[PDB]
């Protein structure tokens, strides 16, 4: 059945500024040494006082919280041969 299964992937998100904003994908993993991993740009993310990474199921979520307008930018992620970006906008 593949290395992943995807349901659904990340979408483009708009946020108020000092706004919490997730980016949420629901995938499958069939095989247990793949793992999904977040980016900005191209610097890997990792849980800090700016962003909330969590897995609950097949449920994976980054959460950019506090939102300024330099936290705009492309947010992406990897996850076996699955690969995704979404454009973080915000505004007020």
């Amino acid at each position: 059945m593949g290395p992943v299964t995807l349901i659904k992937d990340i979408e483009n998100q708009t946020v108020l500024k000092d706004n919490d904003a997730v980016f949420e994908i629901d995938i499958k993993i069939n095989y247990p040494e793949i793992k999904l991993s977040w980016y900005k740009g191209t610097e890997k993310l990792e849980p800090s006082d700016k962003f909330e990474i969590s897995i609950d199921g097949d449920r994976h979520t980054l959460r950019v919280k506090n939102c300024q307008l330099k936290d705009q930018g492309n947010y992406r992620l990897v996850c076996g041969p699955h690969i995704a970006s979404a454009k973080l906008t915000v505004i007020e």
